[PDB]
């Protein structure tokens, strides 16, 4: 006996499925407050029955029907975002017709359209069908994380303002998976000649696979700041070059006798172009809950190739460097630059 709640035509509200996945492509994204706004959109074609409290049966007066959300989770960063896990908020609007995608939570929200939905339940109810979701880190994760279907918002209709039953006519069930990705770059400022400086021809002469006489070996380290890989995983380094012909353990000089060689300081050779030479680095210990610093030292020098006097002139080559993890190629990383001179 007088305007008031909704209700479906069972008395249990009617339950909206929806489910996103989200792919963070960039590794450093991977940050608290990252935040995805209104990225996922819900339009549904389900429909429901529904009936209100009215004055009567077939009241005099008609009115509009008004509506309510509530969150059903608990509460995340601010008033309109909310914990949907351990590491992520989300933050939702529904549509109301003649209003638009409202922010949840809200009340009142009417849908101007007079009626008299009091006596048996009438079909075609959709609110609910319609809204949008954004998405925020609230702490990084490695790996994945899946959202099992849970209710994340609760929708309330009724005749007379803010008069509300406990029990809505709708609610939006949510599941879904956000990943991300293992990445790793090379420090800034990091600087990739290596320039072998001068030597006699006379020197290679003679030292097959050899460093010449009187070398000075280049020492360089190498620093990646790497993202979303955890413990356990092996990074190595890794050279993409062509190869000298006669000695393919070294990186060409653009001279049949000549070569470029990089190795771990223990003679184990970072032999370019070949998928089982590996150069395994240190991979640090985690920060900022999914960083850690990759290092390691590379020791280059040039070797004869041959063992034939090389020609008098000015050589370079280059090696591309990529970081592979256990392989998964993260790709290149930055080319070394070699230089030689022969007098």
């Amino acid at each position: 006996a007088d305007w008031g709640p909704c209700r479906t035509a069972s008395g249990d509200p009617f339950i909206f499925v929806t489910s996103f996945t989200k792919n963070i492509q960039n590794p450093t994204d991977n940050v608290t407050g990252q935040t995805y706004p209104d990225f996922y959109q819900w339009a549904l074609g389900d429909k429901y029955s529904g009936v209100c409290e009215c004055p009567s049966p077939n009241p005099t007066e008609a009115r509009p029907t008004l509506y309510k959300t509530e969150s059903t989770l608990a509460a995340g960063h601010n008033s309109t975002y909310f914990k949907i896990t351990n590491n992520l908020e989300v933050s939702t609007r529904v549509y109301i017709a003649n209003v638009g995608n409202v922010q949840v939570p809200f009340i009142n929200k009417s849908n101007s359209q007079p009626g008299r939905e009091c006596d048996q339940p009438t079909f075609g109810w959709t609110t609910g069908s319609k809204g949008q979701l954004s998405l925020y880190i609230a702490k990084p994760f490695v790996g994945e994380q899946n959202i099992p279907q849970t209710i994340i918002v609760s929708v309330f209709g009724t005749k007379k303002e803010n008069v509300y039953s406990s029990v809505p006519i709708s609610q939006v069930l949510l599941s879904g998976k956000v990943t991300v990705t293992q990445g790793c770059e090379l420090a800034a400022g990091t600087s990739l000649d290596i320039d072998f400086g001068e030597y006699q021809a006379h020197d290679f002469k003679g030292r097959t696979g050899q460093p010449p006489q009187n070398v000075q070996k280049i020492q360089k380290e190498l620093t990646f700041n790497c993202t979303n890989i955890s413990d356990g995983v092996h990074i190595y380094l890794s050279l993409e070059g062509t190869p000298n012909a006669a000695y393919p353990s070294a990186i060409s000089l653009g001279n049949a006798d000549v070569g470029a060689v990089i190795e771990d300081g223990k003679g184990n050779i970072l032999k370019p172009n070949d998928s089982n030479s590996l150069l395994e680095m240190n991979p640090g210990s985690l920060y900022e809950y999914v960083k850690r610093k990759v290092t390691t030292t590379i020791t280059a020098y040039p070797v004869s190739t041959t063992g034939k006097l090389p020609a008098a002139g000015d050589y370079s080559g280059v090696a591309t460097m990529h970081v592979e993890l256990d392989t998964t190629d993260l790709g290149a990383k930055g080319t070394l630059k070699f230089s030689l001179k022969i007098s």
